[PDB]
């Protein structure tokens, strides 16, 4: 269920795997909800995604001295959006090693936000240049094309039934397509059914916006994107 730890909410979706979720106040809309991941692999723990702000994201650290109580490996962000990596400073002051899309860490400063201190960069394929990515453990980074933000990522958790689809991909009810400034609305479309085509096993979709989901989630999402193109 939905532990409380301060003003952040933590959910077990799995043994090893928890979500997080911080609020801000955003005009029209209430407190709004970002998800992100907490993984345990072994004798660490690993993170994707900060929290909205470096206080939220110091209290997710917090949370996992409490419930872990095991070193936070690294980090990896999935895109340059306050709600993802509004919580670097915190990351980092508590030296946590952090990975973003080499695009992401481009996109920081001008977004307002700190840039990751590694970048990550994709084949071809959408997968992660596994040089790239050392020490990720069970996450399986993948890049599929720009949609909610050019360069938005998604991962996958080897040995569990999760894929994260971030700020891509919406719940199977959802109304809209969210903050669409910064879309490719031309490859949107395509780069939801990548994700999906991807991870074609996972039955859970987590995503940042909206509780996890089944797969119907990705074809619900592909289908609005098919009208922005
Ligand atoms: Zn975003
Ligand atoms: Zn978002």
């Amino acid at each position: 269920g939905d532990q409380r730890f301060g003003d952040l909410v933590f959910r077990q979706l799995a043994p090893n795997v928890w979500q997080h979720t911080s609020y801000l106040d955003m005009p029209g809309f209430g407190a709004v909800a970002s998800n992100g991941l907490i993984v345990r692999d072994g004798g660490r723990v690993l993170v994707v995604d900060t929290a909205w702000t470096d206080d939220q994201t110091a209290q997710i650290l917090n949370w996992i001295k409490q419930e872990i109580n095991l070193p936070v490996a690294l980090a990896v962000v999935t895109h340059a959006h306050q709600d993802k990596m509004g919580g670097m400073d915190a990351l980092h002051a508590a030296g946590i090693a952090t990975y973003a899309n080499a695009l992401s860490n481009q996109l920081a400063p001008q977004e307002g936000l700190v840039a990751a201190q590694h970048s990550l960069t994709f084949a071809a394929n959408g997968w992660v240049e596994p040089a790239t990515a050392p020490n990720f453990g069970p996450l399986k980074v993948f890049y599929p094309g720009p949609g909610h933000t050019s360069d938005n990522i998604t991962v996958g958790i080897d040995g569990t039934d999760i894929a994260f689809g971030g700020c891509l991909i919406k719940d199977s009810k959802a109304k809209s397509l969210g903050n669409l400034g910064d879309a490719d609305t031309e490859h949107y479309a395509a780069s939801a059914r990548a994700f999906g085509a991807a991870f074609p096993k996972a039955s859970m979709i987590v995503m940042s916006h909206s509780a996890p989901d089944s797969r119907a989630a990705i074809t619900h999402t592909a289908r609005m994107a098919d009208k922005l193109r």
